[PDB]
């Protein structure tokens, strides 16, 4: 399977630190409000449109579409449903994961075995978090989206192994993030997060991410050539490094630029690391979800 | 070859009855007989205390329970279970998922947990992408789970008594409710055989046949939290389930007169009737609980395996369809004993 695009979708103007101090390692970010301007499906439209465009792929042409997110639109229709309207996109499966900032490499997971394995052959996929109900320096909004097919098809990057994989039992939650009714009562944290258990944890849950891509791929660590790795801030951005040992790897981030947008995260990788990558050259993808302790990768070849 | 082990339910507390349910809300008899007539559903399980309104059961309870049967019904163990998928509109938070959380409950770990969020045919999602995810990779056994539990969107106590009956109808037609069934890569002797399954998003240009809000924690909760067209659900339902039993019929080439039981889509009593008249399957027994369970979304699916497996004998052949008014997706299943 071979990626042949990425793109992303960022809402509005970056807004600084200063400015979102006024207002009241992380430098800037978008956010979806000026009101709110920007829908999760108006972003993952953009996104899609963009990385269609970017592949040379029709919204005709498109046999699948696999969305994540944590903060679809509505609880129904999807999101999905809507954006593949929106595209053109029609007589094809839909599919939405639910879920933190892995849930986009579930969706390449999803995505990667119904292509391999069916009638498709032409896959949108699609991953953003537009957390505007909730809200501060951490976060961000955003959709990013990705074209995915079947072969190696030359000058693209074949997605060379993806894998998801809960690693929680008898854990508690690392993050929570809870939604209402239309009447119940709504004074209790809508959004929780343990710092230091994510502090402690998620970087050595990226190392053994790292060390499996590499030993089921054969693939030695003083050969690779980038590393896009978990995005939650420049600070812990800089603690995984460390901890990965790939000192021979260029590093591939946005959170300092853009905020956390979760499962966003991973597409603007790609996005960034497509705009990179050459024939040959080597690429790790690292998505750790503190929500129950999901750890997630994948890799690239040019 | 990926092959359905076992099925199992978990629905919430008592079966509740229209004239029970008609105490509750003020209603009277005459009510009682327009449910019969242009509802025809006749119990529901909730996951509230009808006397109270108070919440006794959670998503996640549910599907802890309704995993732990299928497990049990198919002799298999937590630690052998290698995939989790689960298919709901309601799940209990954004995140953690109903499907991390209910893998911490039954003692599944080191697994893939993928969770699906969609109306009703999430459950057939759920089976198409468990079975890809089978025959694609390591994983042998998985165990996919559906469910819904609508608690947040009713409100038993409030005053509905002057109300026109068709104000409220959703009342007299949902159910809360999970099931679940294990899957094994292959062919295994005594099981059911899922020959075919398929999803398909047909809305294009569409209106939505049914919403469904959530909000945020500050945010105007204002607007209405979920719509219906049931119009449209009438136009299209029964329509989309025949063109889903001809293809599957189709792609297989099994004939209509061979085909032992149909598990049709689960709306009402009255709707079901309506469905299958449209079906053209005189030669199959039906396998519905709609009308004792209410409209539980992604369980019902479930439990109609469930029950068509408690039937199904070797070589007999069975088709399910699931449609979704949301956004207008057909889907099915094929499966033989």
């Amino acid at each position: 399977v071979s990626v042949l695009s990425a793109a992303s979708a960022l809402p509005g103007p970056t807004v600084d630190n200063a400015t979102l101090g006024r207002r009241l390692g992380t430098r800037t970010r978008h956010l979806a409000v000026d009101e709110i301007r920007h829908t999760l499906a108006d972003l993952a439209h953009q996104a899609g449109s963009r990385a269609l465009d970017a592949a040379g792929v029709t919204p005709e042409e498109v046999d699948l579409v696999v969305l994540g997110t944590a903060t679809p639109d509505r609880l129904m229709p999807t999101t999905a449903t809507v954006v593949a309207d929106r595209l053109g996109i029609d007589g094809v499966p839909a599919y939405q994961l639910q879920s933190g900032c892995s849930g986009a490499v579930q969706a390449l997971a999803v995505t990667r075995s119904l292509l391999l394995g069916g009638t498709a052959r032409t896959a949108l996929v699609l991953g953003g978090d537009v957390v505007a109900r909730f809200y501060y320096v951490l976060f961000g909004d955003g959709v990013g989206a990705a074209v995915l097919r079947v072969g190696e098809v030359a000058g693209a990057a074949a997605l060379r192994s993806v894998f998801t994989r809960l690693v929680g039992l008898g854990r508690e939650p690392g993050a929570t993030l809870e939604w209402f009714g239309p009447t119940e009562d709504r004074n209790r944290p809508a959004a929780t997060e343990d710092y230091k258990a994510i502090e402690r944890h998620v970087p050595d849950l990226a190392a053994e991410v790292v060390e499996e891509l590499l030993g089921e791929l054969g693939w030695a660590r003083d050969d690779l050539d980038y590393v896009l790795p978990p995005q939650l801030s420049g600070r812990m951005t800089a603690l995984i490094v460390e901890r990965l040992k790939l000192p021979q790897a260029t590093e591939v981030s946005c959170v300092a630029e853009t905020g956390n947008n979760g499962n966003g995260i991973v597409f603007l990788q790609l996005e960034r690391a497509l705009a990179r990558l050459a024939g040959g050259q080597r690429a790790l993808g690292v998505s750790i979800e503190s929500s129950k302790w999901i750890k997630s990768g994948f890799a690239l070849e040019g």
